[PDB]
């Protein structure tokens, strides 16, 4: 079936195994891509890292848009759905970004993509926010399940662990 | 959203094992995290974690509960030696209901400890497709769910120990 419990627990217990398998940031980022693709195959999704010093978010991963167009983007805290996730430390689901004042058009203006829906989750490790993962125009009010949310939160949890350790390993070297 | 089934809780449970075990880069904390999870899920009076040294192709003990560590500190198992050594070679779990009827069994440790081994469940610690060690539950049936939990502990412990080694080189 793959809906049977034995298959579900195999799948759920595989989470994190690719993501946590390297200390080097590039390999972590590739691994995150692999697990996100496996569970969601999103045409548009991203991972934004939070810089504690500048209090800004920047892109590390941005699938379905041109990385060159968004390399220079920095979001201030509270800016965008992604910025609000950092502040609230909680997920945000938005069925239509026009109807949300928190939304930031900045990136759509650079890319010419039109954002309609966002699920955004915080990456938290030991109480610190390391960033945000967004799935863009992937889900709407009907298709977004509690299981989807938990799977995505779990990916974000393991990614936080791996990125924290990658940073700490870089320092000592 | 309103909940229709227990999937969210299943995901949180199965993925908690790896979040706990991988959270530290210091070996002692990793080992303590492993002990915590193994004790919680299985409460074994006798169990162990043996690390595989790629260079010497030997297994040695990092954890050995229910026997005196001072008796087994020097033990080294060659590849293929013991149930544990066979797991390394086959890269698969081995269940043995009675070690007297298994030619793979190694008496070497019982001889040092004076403990009598009767049953073993042994699981490989897999990292990037290779075996980095073995976890044994000794003298105490084993459901498919138990197996998955143990295998998950094993795999994440390989991941976490590899990183702890790489980090501690500094
Ligand atoms: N992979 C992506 N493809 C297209 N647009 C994206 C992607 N990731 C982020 N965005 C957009 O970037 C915006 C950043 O601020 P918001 O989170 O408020 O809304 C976000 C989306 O509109
Ligand atoms: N925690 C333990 N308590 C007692 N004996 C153990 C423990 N862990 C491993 N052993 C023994 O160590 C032996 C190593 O070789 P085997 O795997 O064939 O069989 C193993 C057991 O007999």
């Amino acid at each position: 079936l793959k809906d049977s419990k034995p298959e579900l627990i195999k799948l759920y217990s595989s989470l994190g195994k690719i993501i946590t398998s390297s200390l080097e940031q590039q390999e972590v980022l590739s691994a995150v891509m692999e697990e996100v693709r496996l569970f969601f195959s999103p045409k548009n999704w991203s991972l934004m890292r939070y810089d504690e010093n500048s209090e800004e978010l920047f892109f590390l991963i941005a699938e379905g848009i041109q990385f060159n167009h968004i390399r220079s983007i920095r979001l201030k805290s509270g800016e965008g759905i992604a910025g609000s996730v950092v502040q609230t430390k909680s997920p945000i689901f938005v069925e239509n970004v026009k109807n949300d004042p928190r939304f930031s058009k900045k990136v759509d203006e650079k890319t010419g993509f039109e954002t309609k829906t966002i699920i955004a989750v915080p990456m938290i490790f030991r109480g610190e926010v390391h960033g945000v993962i967004e799935l863009v125009n992937r889900f709407d009010g009907s298709s977004f399940s509690p299981e989807d949310l938990v799977i995505l939160q779990t990916i974000a949890d393991f990614t936080a662990i791996s990125l924290a350790h990658s940073d700490q390993y870089e320092k000592t070297k």
